[PDB]
């Protein structure tokens, strides 16, 4: 079996069905005590929680689902009728994510979109009936953060006040993305210093609020 299957089995055996907080705690335990994994984790997760509660987004797009940790984390804080769309290129991860969601009881709030973000983003309006996004969580691959931000803008998916929250802007690091949003008058940026999931390694999130074209 894979690490991802091991994480899911651990949650199923150590968490309470329908209790998102116990799912997150189980994942964080497994990944602290047994096998590191690239979930956003509790340190950065606490910052995401604070952001989600501040903005109360009706529609969130996540880029990169993996095992569903961040999806669970965000979806548990969404208001009734709010939705999360999560894009995931790896079908094995998608299948783990869907089971993680189902176990947490959040399946009604979250839709997994299977494919590359660069292929799916342009389908959001016509295929998935999206108008504009309230929040985007970028946590996929570092080299996609800037191109996908530009593509979201081109596709008309950002509106004044859309919140972009980017993981791993320090490690692995997203220097082109940071230089771009920080230098652009189309984004108002804040850096949130934290730590790499499960490790004593400085990392951080960037919040970039879209200000219109
Ligand atoms: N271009 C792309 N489109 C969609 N998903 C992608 C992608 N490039 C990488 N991915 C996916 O991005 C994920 C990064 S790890 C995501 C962790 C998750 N956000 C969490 O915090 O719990 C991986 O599962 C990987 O397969
Ligand atoms: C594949 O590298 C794993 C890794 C190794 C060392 C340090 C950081 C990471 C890391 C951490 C993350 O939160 C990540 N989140 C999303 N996509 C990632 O590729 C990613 C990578
Ligand atoms: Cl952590
Ligand atoms: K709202
Ligand atoms: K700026
Ligand atoms: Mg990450």
């Amino acid at each position: 079996d894979t690490k991802e299957q091991r994480i899911l089995r651990y949650v199923q055996q150590n968490a309470k069905p329908g209790d998102p907080q116990s799912v997150l705690e189980a994942i964080d335990t497994y990944c602290t005590q047994k096998e590191w994994a690239m979930n956003v984790g509790d340190a950065k997760g606490q910052i995401m929680d604070a952001v989600i509660r501040e903005y109360s987004p009706s529609l969130v797009l996540e880029l990169g689902a993996y095992c569903g940790y961040s999806a669970v984390r965000m979806a548990r804080l969404l208001q009734p009728g709010a939705r999360l769309l999560t894009m995931e290129i790896n079908p094995d991860c998608a299948a783990i994510t869907q089971q993680m969601l189902n176990f947490a009881g959040l399946q009604d709030k979250v839709t997994i979109l299977n494919g590359a973000s660069q292929d799916l983003i342009p389908q959001l309006k016509k295929k998935y009936d999206v108008d504009t996004l309230d929040m985007v969580f970028l946590d996929h691959w570092k080299d996609r953060y800037l191109p996908d931000t530009l593509l979201l803008e081109k596709c008309g998916l950002l509106r004044k006040g859309t919140v972009l929250l980017a993981d791993n802007v320090i490690v692995p690091g997203t220097p082109d993305f940071l230089a771009y949003v920080r230098g652009s008058s189309s984004f108002e940026c804040t850096h949130y210093s934290s730590y790499l999931e499960y490790m004593k390694v400085v990392d951080g999130l960037e919040k970039a609020i879209y200000q219109g074209p």
